[PDB]
């Protein structure tokens, strides 16, 4: 009676799991790692100097962020991640919030860079600043299900009203280890600002369990 799913099948997608997040004309996962940005650009511009955020095209552990819901929340396992509501995105391997401000981005002066803070920052005075949401492309989908694979959406920024944003036409230079530049896209609306979630890395038992859907014979 009961089947277990294969890799390749969407699942809900509950708070406090870890997940990957794929951007679907590049291919790449979102991603963080040690090394921080430049303190100042070529042509003179200064960064944050805050950690890296890329989008790199193979799985990796660095590319796993637990998602979580706003402060005041009391949710515990098994809730439903829905499209619209705030979210918050805690990368593992660092343990630093996700955040995007009005800072601009390594290649792309008019678009925002995307970066992390600190716990202590981030569930402090920037705690504005680290809410997103899986911004749904038509909005009578909001408070539907988030899925993986399977739903697509925006990863929008609360606080700048930025959608954030892959490209690999040209990638980051030696100091991003030849990854793809991340950045916010004032440009919401443009189809590549999408998204989806790849897989969900902890789930649970109950989730990998399910009874086929029967076809109807013609």
């Amino acid at each position: 009676h009961h089947h277990h799913h294969p890799m390749s099948d969407s699942k809900t997608v509950n708070y406090f799991d870890i997940i990957t997040i794929k951007h679907q004309d590049t291919d790449a996962f979102l991603h963080s790692h040690l090394a921080r940005y430049p303190q100042r650009y070529e042509d003179g511009r200064i960064s944050s100097a805050g950690q890296q955020v890329t989008g790199y095209t193979h799985p990796d552990f660095n590319n796993q962020w637990e998602v979580l819901p706003p402060h005041g929340s009391d949710v515990g396992k098994g809730q439903a991640v829905l499209l619209n509501q705030h979210i918050r995105l805690r990368h593992v391997a660092t343990d630093t919030y996700l955040l995007a401000h009005d800072v601009a981005s390594p290649f792309y002066p008019t678009n925002e860079e995307i970066t992390t803070v600190t716990l202590e920052e981030g569930d402090g005075e920037l705690y504005p600043e680290t809410l997103f949401a899986f911004q749904p492309l038509k909005k009578s989908d909001e408070g539907h299900v988030l899925k993986s694979k399977t739903v697509s959406f925006r990863l929008f920024h609360v606080d700048t009203s930025v959608a954030l944003w892959t490209h690999n036409d040209e990638l980051l230079p030696d100091w991003g280890f030849q990854q793809q530049e991340i950045n916010g896209n004032k440009k919401v609306i443009d189809p590549s600002n999408n998204w989806v979630v790849d897989e969900i890395v902890n789930l649970d038992e109950v989730r990998k369990v399910y009874i086929p859907k029967v076809v109807k014979p013609l």
